[PDB]
DNA sequence: ATGGGACTTTTTGA
DNA sequence: TTCAAAAAGTCCCA
């Protein structure tokens, strides 16, 4: 429920909010945390705050009340008028409160700005200078529902279908910022890219102005957990500049404490630094250095076509309980039922460049039996082996499905054809021609070519320029990076792949099919095929105008 | 034990 | 009626 950010990065977050902080022209800034938990950020506030009173305690002494500021006073001015935390854990509270307490070594009853609240609700009853800090994320599966509707209903701005609760803490932060004031967070990345951030990307950029993001992409900043993290510091200060410098990380396997300091690592070779005009910012936030963004445009000028133009695309099947419905295509209880019934299955695993591996598993598609009488030998030794877990699924719950039967079973017609797989997660392009009607569940996608589209493109032109180096760099630039070498290839992102048709069609399609032929064969030579694909790149490259 | 690698279900809002 | 998005992923080992 807590969890603890690293100590380099908290330094590095309180210190791009307050280094430059005039204390002398405003001696009461308010600094909070929302989420502040025990005192990650709060503690170390408290410390840069005591330090910046203490080196300009005769300044401020000569400038206002002269018996108010003393060195022996810096303790309790700070508690009283600047540190400000929430959090729901009244436990967490409690210690960060002896914390704050013991930072000196009772006199008269000290007030501290602890409130033990949800942050989402309280009645906010003033704005902040500095907001920081590290606030919680819970997804869609396991936010609670009934505090869904709270946040569909007061949130809207920013939450909406599979949106984050870390989205309302931005809507939060931002709504409760002085005006001149200075939040950084550290949050997960995946809403500079991800569908469900489109909301929350044009409330931050409508709002504030963004001074900065550090993206560690695949890098795993917190030990344990499976989740990749950014830092934005933003502002609402009048200025005319409008620029963002962003600091992308060149190597995921870096371990963070590589130097004393964030900012030793943000300008070494480990990180790559670029500048992004917030003005530019489309509902997509496209951040890429200008040898990466001059290769996205041409790409983009040159193709007439999108792969949603020209395609059809859908998600696999979802059964609801894999080991219900899937088994192995040597076990034996597939005796049991009819061949009419089975459908090939295949994994993510399976899907290489080309071509999909030989199928292990088999589907029952159990919505074509028709009643529990004739094929009840399957649904006792099967299928009802799962039917507590069965019964549990929604649409069984309120009998739109029997409880027999897959809980997403798609349109067979869509799968027993020709028609192109890829896996949903994976490190590199792979998009496969499937000739043997595979069934898979949520991890693979398919498309078919529309009948209209089928004289201006094949499937076989189609996986060779789209397994291309080119396709594959040119993908990854907008792409949703998951975790360290894995990016979401959902049709979101996917079916916006633009492609071309020029005088190179004829020799790329054709050394495509040399690819898939040699990829089909028994004696194997995984040699050749590499030096097809470099010709191929090489046409794809000549065509673009790269 | 931890940190790194292989691999990916079904719940859920719309 | 029925689509597709969502990693504080999940799980294993040396
Ligand atoms: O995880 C980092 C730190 O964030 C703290 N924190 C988590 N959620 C909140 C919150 N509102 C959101 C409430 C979400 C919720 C709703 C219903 C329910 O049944 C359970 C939870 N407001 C203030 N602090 C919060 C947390 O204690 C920790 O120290
Ligand atoms: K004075
Ligand atoms: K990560």
């Amino acid at each position: 429920g807590i969890y603890y950010t690293p100590k380099i990065i908290v330094d590095y977050i309180v210190k791009k909010t307050l280094k430059n902080h005039d204390i002398i022209k405003n001696p009461y800034p308010r600094i909070l945390d929302i989420s502040c938990g025990c005192g990650n950020f709060l503690l170390e506030v408290y410390d840069i705050l005591y330090d910046l009173f203490e080196e300009n305690i005769y300044e401020l002494k000569k400038k206002y009340d002269e018996n108010y500021w003393t060195v022996d006073n810096i303790h309790r001015h700070i508690l009283n008028y600047c540190i400000y935390g929430a959090d729901i854990d009244e436990k967490a509270i409690s210690i960060l409160k002896d914390s704050l307490t013991n930072k000196k070594v009772d006199e008269s009853d000290i007030k501290i700005n602890l409130f033990c609240c949800d942050s989402l609700k309280k009645k906010w009853r003033y704005k902040f200078d500095y907001i920081v800090g590290n606030p919680p994320y819970i997804g869609h599966k396991k936010l609670e529902k009934k505090y869904k509707k709270f946040l569909l209903e007061k949130y809207s701005e920013v939450y909406k279908d599979k949106a984050d609760l870390y989205f309302c803490f931005y809507k939060k932060i931002i709504d409760i910022l002085k005006q001149g004031g200075i939040g950084s967070v550290i949050t997960p990345r995946y809403f500079l890219e991800s569908l469900s951030g489109k909301d929350l990307r044009e409330y931050i950029k409508s709002n504030v102005n963004v001074q900065e993001i550090v993206d560690f992409l695949g890098a795993n900043i917190f030990k344990n957990i499976g989740v990749s993290s950014c830092i934005l510091t933003f502002d609402k200060k009048k200025t005319k500049e409008t620029y963002i410098d962003v600091f992308k990380i060149k190597n995921e396997d870096i371990c963070i404490n590589k130097f004393e300091t964030l900012e030793e690592l943000l300008k070494s070779s480990k990180f790559e630094h670029f500048n992004i005009n917030q003005r530019l910012l489309s509902d997509e936030w496209i951040l890429v250095n200008k040898d990466d963004e001059t290769f996205y445009n041409k790409i983009q000028e040159k193709c007439k076509y999108s792969l949603e133009d020209i395609a059809i695309s859908f998600q696999g099947i979802i059964t609801g309980c894999d080991k219900a419905f899937i088994l192995s295509k040597d076990d034996v209880k597939l005796n049991l039922v009819d061949d009419k019934f089975l459908k090939c299955w295949i994994k993510s695993k399976n899907i290489n460049k080309y071509i999909v591996d030989k199928s292990e598993y088999r589907l029952i598609y159990s919505n074509d039996i028709d009643n529990e009488n004739t094929n009840k030998r399957i649904l006792d030794e099967i299928i009802g082996l799962y039917k507590t877990k069965l019964e549990n699924r929604r649409e069984c719950k309120s009998g739109i499905r029997k409880w027999y039967e897959l809980q997403w079973g798609r349109e067979k017609l869509f799968f027993e054809r020709k028609k192109i797989m890829y896996p949903y997660k994976s490190n590199e392009n792979r998009f496969a021609i499937d000739y043997d009607n595979n069934f898979s569940s949520a991890d693979v996608y398919s498309f078919f070519i529309k009948e209209e589209y089928l004289d201006k493109f094949s499937y076989e032109y189609l996986v060779g320029i789209l397994n291309s180096s080119v396709y594959d760099k040119y993908f990854k630039i907008t792409a949703k990076k998951m975790s360290k070498n894995i990016y979401d290839y959902y049709p979101n992102k996917v079916m916006k792949i633009r492609i071309f048709r020029d005088n190179n069609y004829e020799e790329i399609e054709n050394l495509s099919k040399q690819i898939i032929s040699i990829l089909l064969n028994k004696s194997i030579d995984k040699g050749k095929v590499e030096k097809l694909q470099i010709k191929m790149d090489n046409l794809i490259m000549d065509s673009l105008g790269i």
